[PDB]
Formats: C-alpha cells, structure tokens, sequence
C-alpha cells in the first residue's frame, strides 16, 4: 500500500499549494499523527475563535442559559453579514457561525460561571480574563491544535463532563458532511481580531462501522484567503489517509 512518506508528502502540499502555513492533527485510539507543512504549530497555543463556540453551547445548556429550540431573536442592528441578521437557534447559529447569538450566550452565562466553567473542563489554558463576550477571539483564552483534537475526541466519545443528553445536543449540531458512508462533524474557526490570524476545522469523522476519527486542521488565514480553504485541504487530507 502507500507509504507513509507520500502520505506525508501529500498533505504537506496541500498546505504549500494554498500557500499557507498549517498542521491537521488525526487522532486513532490514543494515537496522534501529524501532518502539514508547519508541524511545529501542533503544540503552539492560538486563540480557539469559533472552535469555542462548541464548549460555549456545552456550558449554556448544561446552566441552563438556554435550550436547543429557543430562538434567539436579531436586535436589528447591523451585523457584519446580512446572513447574521436573523433569529436563529444555537444549532443554525453554530452552522452559520453567529458570533452575536454566542456573544449574547455568553453574557447570560456571565464571567464568574463562564471562568469555572471553563476551569471545570480544562479547555486550553483556561483563562478567559476579564471580557466575557471576545475572551475567544482575541485572547486571553488560547488551546493547541494537539488540545483541540484531544477536545474533539473527548465530545466525539461523550467523555466531557456533562450529562450526555448535553454533548448529544452539540453534537447534532456539528454535522457538516456525508461522504461515502461517513459522517463529518466540525467546527470551523477563524481568528482575524489577532496577527498573524488563525483558521481551524476541529472535529471527527464518524464512519459507517461506527468508529469515530477525531481531526484538528490549525493553519495561518492569509489576507484574500477562502474560508473554504479549511475545508478542502481536511478533506484532501482526510481522503488520502483513507479515513473518508
Ligand atoms: C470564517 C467564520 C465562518 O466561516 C465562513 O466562511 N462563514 C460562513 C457561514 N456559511 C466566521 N468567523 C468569525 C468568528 C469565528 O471564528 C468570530 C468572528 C468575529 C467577527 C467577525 C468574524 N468572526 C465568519 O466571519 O463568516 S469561522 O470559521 O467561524
């Protein structure tokens, strides 16, 4: 079969072809592997962004600061994408990226809970300083794409600390994909309040026989870059290792 060399190979140019400096984690059983072209970034600390919308959606219902059906409704001011100015639930608001539906979660759960609760789950470094609706986006709350897989893997297997009908939930709403059999549940992540700006797409791949293969893409999002570059180098990647 293929080796390791040109697996390695292959997704290094994947990274090189978008011109970008990145690392995608792969997570099997206990075993991590790296790939990219920047493996060093695996156990660098960048802002989670977006990715933290998953633990924020944990906390919110776990607290009780909101349920799966509730609607949370657009104030009227402008939004930075007219895709943003609407009521939405926390589910469309994790597909769509809603940064102020999460803002506004966030705020309901307050900083004193929010900072436990993060402490709670062990999420990066878990401080979120003293701004509890950006701590996220532009720091002091930071996580390696090596936690971020291992984070995955744990939600995946339903192993955080919170009551499974609570993971469930979150999970039902990380569905991304279906390829051949396989399901793709992720979160992207795009930091552009920091420099250099940060892309993530952490997640797993939920194969017909039922296993689950967590995955953390960590690269550099350059100025006039497609946010849908995440996305195709993990699914290249996914697919040349043969996970989808
Ligand atoms: C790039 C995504 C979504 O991805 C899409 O390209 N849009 C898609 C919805 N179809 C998204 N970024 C994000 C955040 C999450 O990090 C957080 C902010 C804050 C301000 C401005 C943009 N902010 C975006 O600006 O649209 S990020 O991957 O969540």
């Amino acid at each position: 079969h293929i080796s390791s060399q040109q697996h390695e190979k292959a997704i290094k140019s994947y990274f090189d072809e978008a011109q970008t400096q990145g690392v995608i984690i792969i997570k099997e059983g206990k075993n991590l592997s790296t790939y990219g072209n920047a493996l060093a970034r695996a156990n660098k600390e960048y802002v989670p962004a977006s990715t933290f919308k998953m633990l924020n959606a944990l906390i919110g219902l776990e607290n009780h600061k909101a349920t799966t059906n509730e609607i949370f409704k657009w104030d009227g001011k402008k939004r930075t994408y007219p895709m943003w100015e609407k009521d939405m639930t926390l589910g469309e608001a994790m597909a769509l990226s809603a940064v102020p539906v999460y803002q506004e979660l966030a705020r309901r759960t307050g900083l004193e809970l929010m900072q436990k609760e993060v402490k709670r789950v062990n999420f990066g470094n878990t401080n979120i300083g003293t701004q509890v609706d950006n701590f996220w986006l532009v720091g002091p709350l930071k996580i390696t794409p090596v936690q971020e897989v291992n984070f995955a893997d744990d939600l995946a297997h339903n192993r955080l600390p919170f009551k499974l009908e609570t993971q469930e939930e979150v999970k039902k709403m990380l569905l991304i994909k279906e390829v051949n059999g396989s399901k793709i549940y992720a979160k992207s992540g795009w930091g552009m309040g920091v420099t250099p700006q940060v892309g993530w797409l952490t997640g797993w791949v939920e194969q017909a026989n039922g296993k689950k293969i967590p995955f953390s893409l960590n690269l550099e999002m350059k100025e006039g870059m497609s946010g849908s570059i995440r996305n195709e180098i993990t699914y290249k990647s996914l697919e040349n290792l043969g996970i989808i």
